[PDB]
């Protein structure tokens, strides 16, 4: 759901910067998929507008997060 | 900037969902650097909080925008 993602992109933006991606963000969040982003994944362009994107860096600490 | 990026995401995402990405459009973005996304596109995902990405469809329609 497209709606649900916005606010838990918004969300993360706001309170999870710099905290570990864990089982339990993962629990905390609504949104379906989730995909986690690493640096140097190769990925295709595809647009899911459900679907959560957290953007994390090389020691798993949260950086971003946005639906596509 | 981040500020100016995060603030034409969201004029993007509000007001130019579906329309053409046209030079006109381009060349009022502020933001640096700037990135359009096709589909198919295959990405290295590097995380860069001032680069403003432009989603668009096959045909050039804007999709959506985000930082990154």
């Amino acid at each position: 759901d497209p709606a649900t993602c916005e606010k838990e992109a918004q969300f993360v933006k706001q309170e999870l910067i710099g905290q570990p991606y864990t089982d339990a963000v993962a629990n905390a969040l609504q949104s379906n998929p989730i995909r986690v982003l690493h640096p140097g994944d190769m990925i295709t362009m595809e647009y899911i507008a459900s679907r959560l994107n957290i953007q994390v860096n090389e020691n798993n600490e949260i950086i971003s997060a946005h639906c596509a």
